[PDB]
């Protein structure tokens, strides 16, 4: 099965970590905070890594049954699953759920109550995938959900539930949105496992190149805090395209190049290594090239392969 | 170039018309209100119709730059544009622009101001699609958000706006949800324009095959409205998948075959019609069939085809 990659644009593609168009290309130098992303995880064989899941709407969420506080502003516990609905395999070879989120911030969200015959229901919430938050442990199977404002006689167990990603708070008393930081998925008192591997480009001159868009922040209705993005190693509907393909990896990497068609030519080259990261031989910072080209694979190549400078 | 289709799961893909998973086939009769969406519309060429973006967190949304409401709870009026960022050609081929809601409803979600110097702003928000508001007006580029119990100072011109969608609204007094029912994109005093076409099937014993997905109820945290469902002719992997293609259509419809790993076999098939909707020789009402199977392309067919009973 031979190897390729989407021929669509940039522009047109959406983010692997966060429910959001691409709007930016940047490079990342190999800062302390080193990538170790959960979720926009695929080789590109098209094996899909840690938390990755293939339903867009389930990224960065969570799901399941309502459950009592016992058994474990309105908290709200959930008995975690899958997005197509099937049990968390907690001895499995995941971290978490798929699509649970991977970095530590307040996020912002809607829990949803979408089926239930009493009437359907749903509410302004939160979740706190800090360390600050004891009660964030999808690892074990459950994790809180916190309602703001409201909620009371809502939230009784036996019903399906879904929160999903709208925004991170942001603001100097609330904690900070940390997108390279992964949380303590079975809470502060438990080690984490099965994580996909650190990113972490070996070749010198060789920096990875990430697919950036927009995070929307919450500050309870101030408007003064600042704004935020969030990055991604490769857009949703590259890891669909890889997934469905499952293409043999002939050498250690794909040689890519950004074709724009109003500039009639190759605007630069990269590399997408076997492990499912884009590189360039270029400085960090933001690229400057429009984003209605796409991404072409020209050749198999040798990490040795010397790009040709941004 | 060879047709194909997504070996994707069904229950691994998303709404073209809406922010969801799939979680159901159904079958639709030829009801009084004809099938007229204007998102989710691809042929197996992979040509895009009516308001049919690729950018699938700008699918039944609205964005651009706020303006005065002169030039024309807080009102944003926004100077409407399309996802890549780029002007609305209102005198161009489309009803309205990409991505813009195609059924009359109070589409509640977040109005989102992700980019402001001065800091990121987002707020409760709806969008009254329905005759009633006059004011929803982007065939002609511009339209009105309203933002929900707050806003005052933040909508202010020259700032770009994003509505996301989260539900519709139910209950008794509050207007009716109608996914069958097109919006008037001119407004209730100028007529639409460039509409992709009614989807009916001609043959007869063909009906339509619609992918569902549950919609989410806001009815003001009373939690007693009615579950609500939402249908597409086609998940967005699929309309990628064919627009990435641009294979010839061979004849009037695709046959493919639903496959079931675990069962080991076929167990219905369908027709997949070039101008880019699915029927099946069934009645109309929910197909039980598990979603952890995928679409085969087995062979061009004529619409004169007989296909087997599901």
């Amino acid at each position: 099965v031979s190897f390729s990659v989407p021929g669509l644009v940039v522009e047109d593609m959406s983010n692997s970590r966060w429910p959001a168009q691409i709007n930016g290309l940047v490079v990342r130098g190999n800062e302390a905070q080193v990538v170790h992303f959960q979720n926009g995880r695929c080789t590109t064989e098209g094996t899909l890594l840690g938390t990755t899941t293939l339903s867009i709407n389930s990224i960065c969420g969570l799901r399941g049954l309502s459950v009592s506080q016992a058994s474990v502003d309105t908290t709200l516990w959930l008995r975690v699953e899958e997005p197509d609905g099937r049990p968390y395999d907690i001895f499995g070879d995941q971290p978490a759920p798929l699509g649970t989120p991977d970095f530590t911030a307040v996020i912002v969200g809607t829990a949803i109550r979408p089926r239930t015959a009493s009437g359907a229901y749903l509410h302004d919430a939160y979740v706190d995938t800090t360390p600050g938050d004891a009660d964030f442990t999808p690892s074990t199977g459950n994790t809180k959900i916190v309602l703001r404002g409201g909620g009371s006689g809502h939230v009784g167990q036996g019903h399906y539930w879904q929160f999903r990603p709208i925004a991170v708070e942001g603001g100097g008393s609330r904690p900070q949105y940390q997108e390279y930081n992964l949380p303590d998925y079975a809470g502060p008192t438990a080690s984490n496992h099965d994580l996909a591997p650190p990113v972490a480009p070996r070749m010198p001159g060789e920096l990875l190149l990430l697919f950036e868009s927009d995070m929307p922040v919450w500050d309870n209705g101030a408007g003064a805090a600042p704004a935020q993005k969030i990055h991604c190693l490769l857009p949703n509907e590259f890891i669909t395209h890889l997934f469905d393909l499952q293409a043999p990896a002939l050498a250690e990497a794909a040689l890519l190049r950004y074709v724009h068609p109003d500039s009639g030519r190759t605007l630069f080259e990269c590399k997408l290594y076997r492990e499912g990261y884009m590189v360039v031989a270029a400085p960090a910072g933001r690229l400057n090239f429009p984003l209605d080209g796409y991404f072409r694979f020209d050749s198999w190549v040798s990490a040795f392969y010397i790009l040709s400078p941004v």
